[PDB]
């Protein structure tokens, strides 16, 4: 009944019809339906299906770059020990079946989408902050130089999608950290 | 218009309607007026949305391998250079916006979808294709040894969908040829 926790609970409510529905197929009655609060109530917290989406979308990638966060700015970690924790905690987003990295792959493909333009925007971000690790990587020479920092973070992002997948269809922690273990060793080799 | 002939142009409009609109979308009666014909008649051709949907699939599927098969089935060619073929036909197929592709890359990320199981099944006979070449390639010594041919398969998923959501940034055919060599070689370092 508080206003910030509503909030919240109509967000989550939303990204869980979004991800089994997709983004932007939920009425402000659905949601107003899940919360078993009035559909008035849903447009005091979201006056328009346009900003429940914005809203929405913007959890997702503050939750892409939260996981990112947690893994990046750890101080004494290595390279390799940084994408470790990244392919870990991607894999357990996909076992725990979590609403908001479902959505944020829906959204990466949606690319004729008025949505696709934020989906770039916002994961430039992102992806500055991975070449910032591949890039002290190479300092410490924990891998080559001869590869740029952008070429490795873009195809960061490739290993994370194919992890994506083969977790969707094989959803085994041991089975999958062995898997993104040879990944990340075929793609990034030891210095 | 023979009814075989009609079929086929209803799925080819269906593929349109779906890469506009997304695969999930009631397309019967878009397709309908497409093909100047009666939404009555869309529904003899196909009697529910799940028929239409899955022989759209069908279709992107059979698209897919038609690709992997005029990149693979030279034989002669070097693993480099199929895969130089692969990346410059993924490249343009973005730059020349065909549908097919849009629904292969959307149907990858519907993992909670009814139709996803079938996503994977034909995704395998395609992975099976690329691991041989890139067991070829090993044979050759082309490449290092050192990665399983079903990892190397995997990777290159990964790396067609980087270059498909950048082509799609930047539909410049230079700057993602460009692109995909560097990535070629960060990857697949040659010898």
């Amino acid at each position: 009944l508080s206003p910030e926790k509503r909030k919240q609970q109509l967000l989550d409510f939303a990204l869980d019809v979004f991800a089994r529905r997709g983004i932007g197929r939920a009425g402000h009655a659905d949601i107003a339906e899940m919360a078993n609060v009035s559909v008035a109530t849903v447009f005091n917290y979201f006056p328009t299906r346009e900003a429940l989406v914005e809203e929405v979308l913007l959890q997702v990638e503050n939750r892409f770059s939260l996981l990112l966060s947690e893994c990046l700015d750890e101080q004494d970690k290595t390279l390799h020990a940084r994408l470790r924790g990244i392919s870990h905690t991607l894999i357990d987003a996909v076992i725990e079946q979590q609403d908001w990295l479902k959505v944020w792959f829906e959204w990466s493909t949606s690319v004729r989408d008025d949505i696709w333009p934020q989906f770039i925007s916002g994961n430039k971000k992102s992806l500055k902050r991975i070449a910032a690790a591949f890039e002290q990587g190479k300092e410490n020479n924990e891998i080559d130089s001869d590869n740029s920092s952008d070429d490795l973070a873009h195809l960061l992002h490739g290993l994370c999608y194919i992890l994506y997948l083969q977790s969707n269809l094989h959803p085994d922690q041991d089975r999958m950290r062995e898997q993104a273990e040879r990944y990340i060793n075929t793609l990034y080799p030891a210095k």
